[PDB]
């Protein structure tokens, strides 16, 4: 755990340790308005012993939302709500990035103002469900709708929304933003070959499939600086059903592309729930060469595996998702080998402070 508790520079920031609280959707946003709120500020501040916190996915526009009660980052109220969160976190001495979210085809019209979902293509995410609370029917999971393929104008608009969302994040006092390009959401729907059947310059070739990622990142960097832009990829998991034919190649290329932008960190999601594909060390070694910034991994890490990943030269920082839910003082527990509480799946999403802010710190 020695390396794990070494500080690290992240752009202009000097982080206290190598531990990341990765994005964790808790769907606690105040209704109506999907506004980041007090319990969320407390929740994040409780966990501010992390070296870096990355917020739960936060939708960049009304049509970017996939799930009921997730916080937005496009209205003045939403920005103000996030500001209280970032101030609460900053009061503790911690860095926090906003994960900018566009779910693309992984949504339902009820979650996006009756609009049709957008995507690279008109392919539905098969067997994929999102959660809806439309005010009329009893809230619950529903099948995603069929998306429409983005036009060049849609692409320009979404890039605009990402760019503005980044400015909004800075206005909300975030230290940076993380582009959610993972888990089968909008950008992932362009990247992964089986989710992209476009015939224009945004589909087909590997270079084309990465074009949307390229242009979104260009915008983000232009807006707030590369030192404040991170990106998250999930090369091998297939959460929400985007599949690539050659993920090892696609994502090593993507890492190289992102390296050209000099994004401050690349965040690799290795595991999603029980979707834990073998991530070859040789792949990780290739990513380490393709991308020369701060490399973050999350997925079933414990203290031992985290430390080894760092000492092996594979990772610079390690995210702990589920353990951070149930252990606000996760770093302290990891350092001392204190037993980790386990989270209650039933209170992961929705509800109030219960299962959010009432996981106690460790007490012998
Ligand atoms: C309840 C929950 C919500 C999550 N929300 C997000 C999300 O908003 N954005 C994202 O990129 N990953 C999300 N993830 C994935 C986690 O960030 C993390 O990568 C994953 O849980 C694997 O790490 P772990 O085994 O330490 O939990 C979420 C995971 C869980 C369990
Ligand atoms: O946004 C969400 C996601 C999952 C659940 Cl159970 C409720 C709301
Ligand atoms: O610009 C702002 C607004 C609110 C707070 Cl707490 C701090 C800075
Ligand atoms: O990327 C994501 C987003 C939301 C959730 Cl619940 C899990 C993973």
């Amino acid at each position: 755990t020695q390396s794990l508790f070494q500080p690290i520079t992240l752009g202009a920031l000097t982080l206290k340790n190598r531990i990341v609280m990765p994005p964790l959707t808790r769907s606690r946003a105040s209704q109506p308005g999907d506004v980041a709120n007090h319990m969320m500020a407390i929740y994040y501040a409780q966990r501010a012993s992390a070296g870096l916190i990355v917020s739960e996915g936060t939708q960049i526009s009304p049509t970017a939302k996939g799930y009921a009660w997730t916080p937005g980052i496009y209205t003045p109220e939403q920005i103000a709500g996030w500001r209280i969160v970032t101030e609460a976190v900053h009061a503790k001495g911690c860095a926090i990035f906003a994960q900018l979210w566009h779910v693309g085809r992984v949504t339902h019209p009820d979650n996006i103002d009756g609009q049709q979902p957008i995507s690279s293509s008109t392919l539905k995410a098969e067997n994929v469900k999102v959660f809806v609370d439309n005010g009329s029917d009893e809230p619950g999971f529903v099948d995603v709708a069929v998306p429409r393929a983005m036009t060049k104008a849609d692409i320009a608009q979404v890039i605009a929304d990402y760019r503005q969302a980044a400015l909004n994040a800075m206005e909300a006092g975030f230290d940076g933003i993380e582009l959610h390009a993972a888990n089968g959401y909008l950008i992932n729907q362009f990247i992964d070959s089986e989710a992209n059947n476009r015939s224009d310059e945004y589909g087909g070739s590997l270079e084309n499939r990465l074009r949307f990622l390229d242009e979104v990142v260009a915008a983000l960097v232009d807006a707030i600086g590369a030192e404040r832009v991170g990106v998250r990829l999930a090369p091998l998991t297939t959460l929400n059903g985007t599949v690539d034919a050659d993920p090892i190649l696609t994502y090593t290329a993507a890492a190289a592309l992102l390296n050209k932008h000099r994004i401050v960190y690349l965040h690799i999601a290795e595991v999603d729930w029980d979707d834990a594909p073998d991530t070859p060390v040789s792949f990780k070694r290739a990513l380490r060469e393709a991308y020369q910034g701060v490399l973050i991994y999350a997925g079933r890490y414990n203290a031992e595996k985290a430390e080894q990943a760092i000492n092996d030269g594979l990772a610079d920082m390690i995210g702990f998702g589920r353990p951070f839910i149930a252990n606000p003082d996760l770093p302290e527990r990891l350092r001392h080998g204190y037993p980790l509480a386990e989270h209650v799946p039933a209170t992961l999403f929705g509800g109030g402070e219960k299962g959010l802010t009432d996981y106690p710190t460790y007490q012998a």
